[PDB]
């Protein structure tokens, strides 16, 4: 009894260059389910025509991963001369209890590495500073380097937002209702991956693993722009 993302054409383009993965890394729908009137408690359509993302459990999510539309994965250069990029309009919602971070955009690296998350956290605290309730973009330091650098970008509301990742040469931008947060950020430690889009609820170290984190996104695509 879900209405499928499918059925508005704002999602019919990301669509055909996504796979959705639920509730673990392993893909439930490609592009042409997607199309087909893919829909689910965990990804369906609101009558307001949200696209929405809902999980429940640790590191759990309900994700588009970015594809081209051969049905290769998407590996563009990371650090490559072609801009890529993405936008979005999110509304985060006022999260459940127990839910205490969530990622809803990424630019992920070919294999076990994010290079960039921008998530809801109920708190974190940077260079001895604690913000709460805010949205935060975290860019890990190297492959071989666990830590991260952290930027808080905007304070939370439940208003729909627009969020843009900008990925050119070694550096990386996020702007956010228009203002840029996060200016060219340094990704030289990826030169040499290969990367792609990620966009949903990745539901990061709840406190009740049973409760779900939920994501809502009005529109959503991903581009290149040769130089
Ligand atoms: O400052 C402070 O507050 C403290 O910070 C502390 O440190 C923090 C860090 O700062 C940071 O916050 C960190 O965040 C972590 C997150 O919490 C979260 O855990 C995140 O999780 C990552 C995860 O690490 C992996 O990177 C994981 O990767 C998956 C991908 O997203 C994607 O889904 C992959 O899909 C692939 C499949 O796995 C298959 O390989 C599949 O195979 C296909 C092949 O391509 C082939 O074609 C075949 O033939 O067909 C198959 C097929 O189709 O199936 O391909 C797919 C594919 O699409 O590519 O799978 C990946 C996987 O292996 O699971 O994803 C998540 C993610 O980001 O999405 O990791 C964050 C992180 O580690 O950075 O947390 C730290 C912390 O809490 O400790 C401290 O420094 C502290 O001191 C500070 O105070």
């Amino acid at each position: 009894f879900y209405t499928a993302p499918s059925t508005e054409s704002k999602f019919t383009e990301v669509l055909s260059k996504a796979k959705l993965q639920y509730p673990t890394s392993t893909t439930v729908a490609f592009a042409d389910d997607l199309l087909d009137g893919y829909a689910a408690s965990y990804f369906y359509l609101t009558s307001d025509l949200y696209m929405q993302f809902q999980v429940a459990g640790s590191s759990q999510r309900s994700e588009l991963r970015e594809m081209e539309t051969s049905g290769d994965e998407a590996a563009w250069d990371c650090t490559g001369s072609t801009a890529h990029v993405a936008s979005a309009q999110i509304a985060i919602p006022v999260q459940e209890d127990g839910i205490e971070e969530v990622t809803i955009l990424q630019v992920h690296d070919s294999d076990v590495t994010p290079v960039l998350r921008i998530s809801w956290v109920s708190s974190i605290t940077i260079d001895g500073v604690t913000s709460e309730d805010v949205v935060l973009a975290t860019i890990r330091n190297g492959i071989d380097d666990s830590t991260a650098t952290k930027t808080v970008l905007q304070a939370h509301t439940t208003s729909r937002t627009e969020f843009n990742i900008n990925v050119q040469n070694s550096k990386l931008s996020i702007t956010v209702d228009g203002t840029t947060e996060l200016d060219e950020a340094d990704i030289s430690q990826f030169d040499g991956s290969t990367c792609y889009f990620k966009a949903g609820a990745f539901n990061n170290n709840p406190t009740d693993t049973s409760a779900n984190a939920r994501i809502k996104m009005y529109e959503l695509e991903w581009v290149d722009h040769h130089h």
